[PDB]
């Protein structure tokens, strides 16, 4: 992939393998959230980023997602091949946005969007803080300075308040633990994963009968390696929506809640 | 990826991606068994079928019994790697998939794997393996003259696995798999067992030491709603033994031995 003419977003095109496909034999949202953060991560490695600026590396500082926001038209096909573009924009003093537009190489329509916030924080003490104005020169460079949105909408599904999904659910899915496959190259679970967890409660009726559309996911919390997850799911609704809620089976401490839209097939 | 000058064998180049490497910021051998696996299908594809068809009159599938994995180096995060695959009949007992994989740059040969796979009704099981009729007809795409990426008379690929004896030495319990392990036709991917495997080795081996070979043996298929635990015994480089059992009954699914290099 590549910086496009002024060096503002990054484009990158992936041919979906074989093991990507899910029983629609096309992409999975979990293979394309993957292709989303390589696609980041190729971004950051251009500009000289590694997704931590001098300073940041300087005070033990991280970006890390607050929310991740996914709308898919079309899954790729086995053997299609999609075109992803990236940009970053700073919120202020909140945190910075992460956008993407995925693209059928071939008709050159956009059969999918995403957006996600990250917040600072300290590696060490996990404590949130402002942006300082140093980080926002240091990235304001690589970003477009007047608004680029893949959510524009006047009030846009990205940004909805998500609730607190009471007991009892409606569905279950109990005793969900990492393996090793899920952790990235700093032993953190990768955020992919926690889509999966979401989905496992989704009952096979709808996997069967609908395709998703839409997922909206906060991050609360960070599930360490040897911590174990439920997954709950209850109707909130031609179209089913569901309330999401992640929770350590112990304790029942929230690391996640989200919601799913699906569309009959 | 192309079939060579010679159509016998298919050679296809993989960017290693951030996700794809692990905690020493080189390719697992998880992704390293998920390129191979599409690469086989790759191959599949261009000789014209990764389930050669034109058998299925009699719903017939091919079924992986062994798969056997040498690293020498894990392609670091941004390199390419080139795998060329080949496929060879081992007379009516099955068939054999071959791997070589290289580095783009040096040309240097960085891993090899190989596979037996056997003949199986699929609505049945049966595994009534044989073929004569079934053969020709995939026989024009696989080299004539024996192919091997592990040549040597009596080597590690062919080694009789020992079932593993209670008390194991380490084990981890209660795993099972989630929709993200399943293939398009609802079946746990092979690979999927190689993790379950590795997830039984100490963490203080994980840190000392790199995956050098992989021989994992197929006995039975774990179902979506099936639970695994997964046994692991030092028989020591240092070496281990493996087995998958069901968490109820105990029934076998895996057996396979794992050697590790002092880092
Ligand atoms: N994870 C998945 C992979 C394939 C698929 F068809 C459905 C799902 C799901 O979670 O509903
Ligand atoms: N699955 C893994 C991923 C990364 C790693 F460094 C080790 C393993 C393992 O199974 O021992």
């Amino acid at each position: 992939g590549s910086l496009t003419e002024d060096g503002l977003s990054y484009k990158e095109k992936f041919v979906v393998r074989s093991y990507e496909v899910g029983s629609n034999k096309t992409a999975t949202v979990e293979t394309i959230a993957n292709l989303l953060q390589e696609v980041g991560c190729n971004h950051a490695q251009s500009v000289g980023f590694s997704a931590t600026t001098t300073t940041m590396r300087k005070l033990h500082l991280i970006w890390v997602t607050a929310r991740m926001h996914i709308e898919i038209y079309k899954y790729p096909a086995w053997g299609d091949v999609v075109e992803i573009e990236t940009w970053c924009q700073s919120e202020g003093r909140i945190g910075t946005r992460r956008d993407w537009i995925l693209k059928d190489s071939v008709t050159g329509e956009v059969t999918g969007r995403a957006t996600s916030k990250w917040v600072m924080m300290n590696q060490d003490t996990r404590r949130l803080q402002k942006v300082s104005d140093d980080v926002r020169d240091e990235y304001l460079v690589f970003c477009p300075q007047e608004p680029r949105l893949a959510f524009p909408e006047e009030n846009n599904r990205s940004l909805k308040k998500i609730p607190k999904l009471e007991d009892p659910a409606q569905y279950s899915m109990i005793g969900l633990k990492p393996r090793r496959a899920d952790l990235d190259m700093n032993q953190h679970v990768n955020n992919v994963t926690y889509i999966g967890w979401v989905l496992e409660s989704i009952p096979q009726e709808i996997v069967d009968t609908h395709e998703l559309q839409v997922i909206t996911l906060d991050y609360r919390r960070e599930c360490q390696q040897d911590d174990v997850v439920d997954s709950l799911t209850t109707t909130t609704s031609n179209d089913s929506q569901f309330l999401h809620l992640l929770r350590l089976s112990g304790d029942g401490q929230e690391i996640n809640r989200g919601t799913t839209l699906w569309r009959k097939k």
